[PDB]
């Protein structure tokens, strides 16, 4: 159409509000916000989700220029700002009183009525890798029973995730080329240069307890460069879990984080900085999410079959489910200014 | 039904969304943004309506106690966070470039697809009287043409709005009772002699310009304690929209924000900070939407017609569409701690 | 004074920071950041302990009547406020760049340099429990070398905590008088009689699976009022840490959030809500923080001695920093409106 | 020094704060935070000007490459971030009650203990013209009387300001040169083409109705654009006050807003965004701060000699004080993609 109402479709959106305890006679006031609040969230997962496809789409190439690169960087920073927005409408809903919330909590399946497909997808979408996940709503055939579900979830967890297509791109990173620029053979060498360096100016300390603190430190850096400069610890710190980046795609993201400054790097950190930025709000709100549930209905209540929800809810908290941990700790490895091997070619 | 998807008509609400560039074999991405952000405001807005009306309804009695008090300002409180989020939506939407923004307003009418019935609803629910109203959109009828909309529009103009149903219980407030309190008598004599005892202080100052600019102050306060205690003066500032409250409503506004550290009129305050927080935040509201305007298509574009648009929304700005006006100004009568008549009877 | 700069001391307040990149001839733009930030996040630390302050000797009192109850929510609330302030003020110095931080982090001593005084006392004064803390910055002795800090810090641990204050107050709260209303009587009685009917209700279900269900959620639901109405098993979950209120003062909690919704018990609620909001914000903050040091200099750089700073950040997180974990759990324990004996007296 | 309170000069910073009411023995606990609020606005005013002043410096050549230009980027947008927080520091200050600021409002000059000379500096810096302001603080020696004072301001005034040096920036931008790409006069081309091309599809509509408005329409954008393309009628507005920038300066805004999209011209583009930001923000402050003061002491109250002062905050809410007002304008003259000429050279 042309006019607001009909270009909206606002007669299917505004009849889409069915109050259960005010079809049956018992109405509590409460539950039209209840309705309100999921739904605002829903049109705003279907939005991230929307923009994460075709960023997906985008990447799933062989070359991304700078123009696509600055398209990509905006729709992640319109998922910031979404999510920022999912992350404040938390208190609207914690506005309703908890015995408001249980005089109509019956109408609600007790683990299938909390389940949103939209929210699963993006987590996949994202990158949240399954074997990672908690052994309570691990496999999606347990949570959802629905079969177009189903098939959704299947899809997402098989097709290119936002973490994979990332990796890859990172792969592709100009400077890394051994024929070219050559930036980790030349990493290495100035760590070792920058490290011996420090070795001499800490045996030239006058006081003792001094010259074994700075050396104990740089034993300590030393096994930090061993875990990036050895690709076998590497592997095994991807196999354990505590990074999910291949070695190569490590590789990209600091060098990246090194040369941020530059013009032709300057992009390429945007993007990994929001990226980080989704994550650490995806958290956020899972931690405002865990607050509200207690407030409204403890650790457990009646219905809930003890605690086990709660517990999980608290245990999506952790680093497990952060897809972007990599990029958390890329700092670990800087070398100051002048130690790091400048940009010619 | 109990399963989430089933309960929130996610099937109904997840297929409102229909993006008419791409229906049309040109397709611009953030049109989906475009949808999904006025529908998320839409959903709000009825939510919106949904708590002014249970308002509407609790304070259309002769009696409102203790108890119903509480849940008004939770409610109030309510649409409070719930428009600072709205007023958060706008830079999401300004997240799209006007370029891609021409690429589909083609599909829109010039003024009728961005005129929405629920915001004009919330409007005059809230009390934006029609005669307040610059000329462009005065009449409704000129604004939307759809029979239904009429219905509803003319409905909220005739029925008692949030400003009527205040000043109502405003007007009955204990305390403005001459058999009891009677405040507005001791309030009087409290500002005589209070005067005065301002005036003797003033002619014994030493210097002769603090004298004066003192004797000058003490003549600008009389001036304003006569437009509140000549009931004649206040009917005119009413007349020509300087004032909104009837004379007993305002006498209620002054004393609840002098005893507002007394327990009894703590909630009765709160109540009134959330009708100024209110009309604050949809004025707030507007700013940021007429900024987004000028950001997309400027003061006027092709198609538009000139700049009527523009300029009828930056009038939309000024205190003629501020709803609770008297409130924001209460603290211009006040006097001190001792001279203010103490709670007794 | 009466001047502007005068009054605020601005000649002092102005001339407080001396960037150590400067006056060395090697200067770094964003140093001036840092200290600015530091310096308003003290200001507020200031302002944050003058209200605990005034609130703990507001508390420290047998009657709480309803006027100083006002006051005290009034605080708390602009304490929170201030504390919201303070976790947005981090993104404002994540805009530093980490090859910036490290060309300054010399002139500053490796845990010295970032350990605040005010911080501490307003851990202490809120009500965080010294055994409660982990190994490594347990004993202020080893944080703190000054003299006149280990004073404050010292004296802000054995004076009342604000924790200690609001139990007492809790024990007081009428309604839990065996000679009056008599509360935690009619509370286990309705238990019991609701417990019952439940039963019952199960044994009526059609669905075998279905009565199993209620009959295992009915028996977790007495192991959970087993642990409020048997003193000896909450004794025993205050010691290992999983509680910190007193028996009578959870009582008081438990009552208050029963009759919230009434007049005489909105106040006491709104208290406790708000000590909810600063825990759950001082956690917000330290996640923020968190975050930030990471994305400056990893779990581990140069001087830092390993990752041990980082760690013990991260494990800050823990409920064992949380002054009011009992309030956060409160719902575990609610019956719904019918079963909550009536207010009548 | 090295630990945290020596490097912050904490002992300096921390001792800034007098209490007027309290030295005269009648205490006002608010003032406290009256004080902190102003002191916290204060260093980041100084942050502010600090961020300002190297911005400035940066301008100041006839170079400015790539590299420089992020570097500008990130500090305009350390401002924007800091300006958001300035705007949210109003509603903890809102939490005195009017009552509690009368008894201590006395130990303030009446307009001098209110006015800022930071703030005043840093709207110089960014660019208000003294002629822009109304009569009442136009002259800033009426303002402050102190010497070093006046001394600041008038070496703000003299100095380039942020204004001054964006348009001798935009003036330098690369296609504006008729022996290169020569943009201005390929714009005008398309223009003119455009407008023809609308012309005739205007004639062939089959509805009487829409002809004549396509017509007025067109009608009304070639006026628009006589504007831009006739010096003569752009130096007009310039002198009148609708614009502030010279005419070459616009064609460089102009060129900007087109190729957004381009690599190229991202960074030049979001430099003119956050200049908007900016001004906007500051705009959103002093709205805010005009509610806070008709909140405390009304439109006038004793001692204030009227409401001329309020007056003045209100008449400082219009786009005569808005820096930038060029930019915001900008998509007024927006042609779609199709229309503009395309970057070859
Ligand atoms: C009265 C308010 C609410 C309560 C008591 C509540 C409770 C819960 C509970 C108990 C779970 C765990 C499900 C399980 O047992 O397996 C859960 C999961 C979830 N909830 Fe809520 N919720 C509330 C509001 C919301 C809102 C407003 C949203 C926004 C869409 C939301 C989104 C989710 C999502 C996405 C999950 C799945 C989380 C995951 O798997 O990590 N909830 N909720
Ligand atoms: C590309 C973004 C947008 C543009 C260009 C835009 C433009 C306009 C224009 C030109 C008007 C005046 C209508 C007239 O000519 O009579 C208007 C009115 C309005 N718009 Fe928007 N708009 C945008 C986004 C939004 C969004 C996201 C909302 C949220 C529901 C919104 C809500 C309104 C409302 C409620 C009115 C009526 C205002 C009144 O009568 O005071 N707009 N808009
Ligand atoms: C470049 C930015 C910053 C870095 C790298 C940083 C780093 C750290 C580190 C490593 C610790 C642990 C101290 C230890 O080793 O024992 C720490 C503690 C702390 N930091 Fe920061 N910090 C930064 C900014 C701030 C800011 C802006 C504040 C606000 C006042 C702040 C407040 C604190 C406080 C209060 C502690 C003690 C925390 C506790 O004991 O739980 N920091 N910081
Ligand atoms: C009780 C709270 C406050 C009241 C009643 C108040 C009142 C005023 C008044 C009446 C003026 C006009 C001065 C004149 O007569 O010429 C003014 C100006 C100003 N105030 Fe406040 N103020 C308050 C808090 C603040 C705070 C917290 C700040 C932040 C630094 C602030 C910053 C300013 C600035 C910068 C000006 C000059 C504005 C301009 O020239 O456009 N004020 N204030």
């Amino acid at each position: 159409g042309k006019i607001y109402g009909e270009y909206l479709m606002l007669d299917k959106l505004l009849d889409a509000q069915c109050m259960l305890s005010e079809e049956d006679k018992r109405p509590v006031h409460d539950e039209h916000l209840f309705i309100i609040t999921h739904q605002a969230y829903e049109l705003w997962f279907k939005q991230i989700i929307f923009e994460f496809d075709s960023i997906r789409d985008m990447l799933d190439a062989e070359v991304i220029d700078e123009t696509k690169t600055l398209e990509i960087v905006k729709r992640l920073n319109r998922v910031v700002l979404i999510l920022k927005l999912l992350v404040d409408q938390v208190p609207i809903l914690e506005t309703m009183t908890p015995l408001d919330f249980m005089d109509f909590r019956k109408y609600l399946a007790p683990a299938s009525g909390f389940q949103s497909l939209q929210f699963r997808l993006i987590e996949n979408k994202l990158g949240v890798l399954t074997e990672q996940r908690v052994r309570y709503n691990q496999k999606y055939s347990d949570v959802f029973s629905d079969e177009e579900a189903r098939n959704s979830i299947r899809n997402s967890e098989k097709d290119p995730s936002l973490l994979e297509l990332v990796q890859r791109w990172l792969e592709r990173t100009p400077g890394l080329e051994e024929s070219g620029f050559n930036f980790w053979a030349k990493f290495q060498e100035s760590v070792d240069r920058f490290l011996e360096a420090q070795v001499q100016s800490a045996m030239e300390e006058p006081v003792e307890k001094a010259k074994n603190y700075r050396l104990m430190d740089i034993e300590k850096r030393r096994e930090v460069y061993r875990s990036i400069f050895d690709p076998a610890v590497h592997d095994a710190l991807v196999r354990r879990g505590d990074r999910r980046f291949s070695h190569r795609a490590l590789q990209g993201a600091i060098m990246i984080t090194f040369y941020r400054d530059e013009p032709r790097f300057s992009q390429p950190h945007q993007l990994l900085t929001l990226l980080m930025d989704i994550d650490s709000l995806i958290t956020k709100w899972r931690y405002n999410h865990v607050i509200m549930v207690q407030r409204m209905i403890g650790s457990q209540q009646l219905g809930t079959g003890g605690s086990s929800g709660y517990q999980y809810l608290r245990s999506t908290l952790s680093d497990r489910y952060k897809v972007f941990l990599d990029l958390f700790n890329l700092s670990t490895f800087l070398i100051p200014r002048e130690a790091i091997p400048p940009l010619d070619e």
